[PDB]
């Protein structure tokens, strides 16, 4: 075997962990221009064998958990906030059980009620904006994003129980990924690591007086929860109050900032684009309905432009811009076998900006899918919701969520830039949130 072409470090042991934070898109690109498609890393004490390309990501997009392995990256920092016994913590047949389990919940049925109730939500959410202004973008986003996902996901139930102070709760919840998580351990009793334990703990709290609540209830209502509560594992056991805790709170953590980020993006390249802007706003005109009806499912697969749009946004400004795995058998990419131990990697961000097959790369042009492109022609090219075997359980939902808060955003507003500045990309932060957002929005005529 041989193994895959090693980039130098000048430290010996933290290695290129300030380069990486400083600019790590910049970083992989030139590293990948500089040495290939399988080159590898050293950050702390880690073998970063990152995989760029299509070529190269197949064998991630491709791999079993048994070789992969996904759990012994993840489970330190997605246990501890989830809970136990969801999420990472099961063994990889559970985890698919419980995947399969929480994609049966989202469907057509229940995204056509999701529809309306997004809508609602964003209607009256934002009243407040007023006339025009200027306002911080991914924030009010955020916080409209997490009501909607409360609302449709958890049930009415819970979201009634939606104040500052879960909202609080769920935003330290979200603290817990961060740079603490990977670098320090799970022993230290960190401020930031006790404020996460005593937010999972209460919202488990909540969440089971919810549950119990709900499993009390003498009407039927179907949402996410009761086909949670009613569906049972493949073997026959029903779902315990607990699991079922770890699943939602799962679900909705995962879809909260992956999903605001996007919004948030996607409204700063409309505001730059005026004229696509304009072309978006005619669609809701025409396609929807020249009276603007409320939306509904089957009016979402009209808008095509702002499909495109957002998957413009995503190919652009990926959310999750590293899906990471843990090498435990010997495998071989490009010719260049990866041992066992080595944090194999993948970037949804740069294998989208690629200049091999993505032209004018870092232009937004939402009308590259309407001819051929990358997305169609390459197997993993555009993959900003994973492929193969590992891909979101929620794009759905997320289609459907973004696409109903930016259609009634679109449908009340006009937005435009402010002096210019298109907000740059926050590196800080795990999810790639913009700069300083602000927009200076007008009502639309
Ligand atoms: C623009 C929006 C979103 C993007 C780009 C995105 C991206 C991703 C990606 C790339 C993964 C793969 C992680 C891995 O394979 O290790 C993932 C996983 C996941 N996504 Fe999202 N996500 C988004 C929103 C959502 C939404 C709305 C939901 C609603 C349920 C959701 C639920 C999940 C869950 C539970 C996982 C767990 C891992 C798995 O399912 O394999 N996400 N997401
Ligand atoms: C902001 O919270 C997130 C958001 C998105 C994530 O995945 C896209 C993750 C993450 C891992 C992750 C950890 C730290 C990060 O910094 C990160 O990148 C943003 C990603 C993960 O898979 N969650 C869901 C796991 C799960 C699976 C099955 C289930 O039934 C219930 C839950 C964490």
């Amino acid at each position: 075997g041989k193994l895959p072409p090693y980039i130098f470090s000048p430290i010996p042991f933290l290695g290129h962990a300030i380069a990486f934070g400083k600019s790590p898109i910049e970083f992989l690109e030139n590293a990948y221009e500089k040495y290939g498609p399988v080159f590898s890393f050293t950050m702390v004490g880690k073998t970063f064998t990152y995989l760029l390309g299509s070529d190269a990501a197949a064998l991630l997009f491709n791999s079993k958990n048994e070789d992969l392995n996904a759990e012994d990256v993840y489970s330190r920092l997605t246990t501890p906030v989830f809970g136990k016994g969801v999420a990472y913590d099961v063994p990889n047949p559970v985890f698919l059980e419980q995947k399969k389990m929480l994609k049966s919940g989202l469907n057509i049925a229940h995204f056509k009620q999701h529809v309306s109730i997004i809508e609602k939500e964003t209607k009256e959410y934002f009243e407040s904006w007023g006339e025009s202004g200027e306002k911080n973008v991914f924030e009010a986003l955020s916080e409209l994003i997490i009501l909607t996902a409360s609302h449709c996901l958890h049930g009415k139930e819970i979201r009634s129980q939606l104040n500052e102070k879960v909202a609080q709760l769920y935003a330290d919840l979200d603290g817990g990924f961060s740079h603490a998580a990977w670098l320090l351990p799970g022993w230290l009793p960190l401020p930031s690591f006790r404020r996460r334990d005593r937010a999972h703990r209460e919202i488990k709290d909540i969440f089971y007086k919810a549950i119990q609540k709900r499993r009390q209830s003498q009407e039927k209502i179907d949402d996410i929860l009761q086909t949670l509560l009613d569906a049972t594992y493949k073997d026959g056991r029903p779902l315990t109050d607990d699991e079922v805790a770890g699943m939602l709170i799962g679900l909705l953590l995962a879809g909260q900032h992956t999903s605001s980020t996007t919004s948030a993006w996607m409204g700063f390249f409309l505001a730059r684009d005026k004229t696509l802007q304009k072309k978006c706003y005619l669609e809701q005109k025409t396609v929807c309905g020249e009276n603007l009806p409320p939306l509904t499912y089957d009016q979402l697969k009209d808008l095509n432009l702002l499909d495109r749009c957002i998957k413009e946004t995503l190919r652009l400004r990926p959310p999750i811009m590293i899906m990471m795995r843990m090498a435990r058998t010997p495998q071989t990419v490009a010719g260049y076998t990866i041992p066992p131990g080595h944090q194999v990697c993948v970037s949804p961000t740069v294998n989208q900006r690629l200049k091999d097959s993505w032209v004018e790369r870092l232009d937004f042009n939402p009308d590259r899918y309407l001819q051929d492109n990358p997305a169609s022609g390459e197997k993993f090219a555009y993959v900003p919701f994973g492929a193969g075997r590992h891909r979101c359980i929620g794009e759905n939902f997320a289609y459907v969520q973004i696409k109903t808060i930016w259609s009634t955003m679109l449908r009340l507003y006009e937005f435009d830039l402010i002096d210019g500045y298109f907000p740059t990309v926050n590196y800080t932060t795990m999810i790639h949130t913009p700069e300083n957002p602000v927009i200076r929005y007008k009502r639309r005529s």
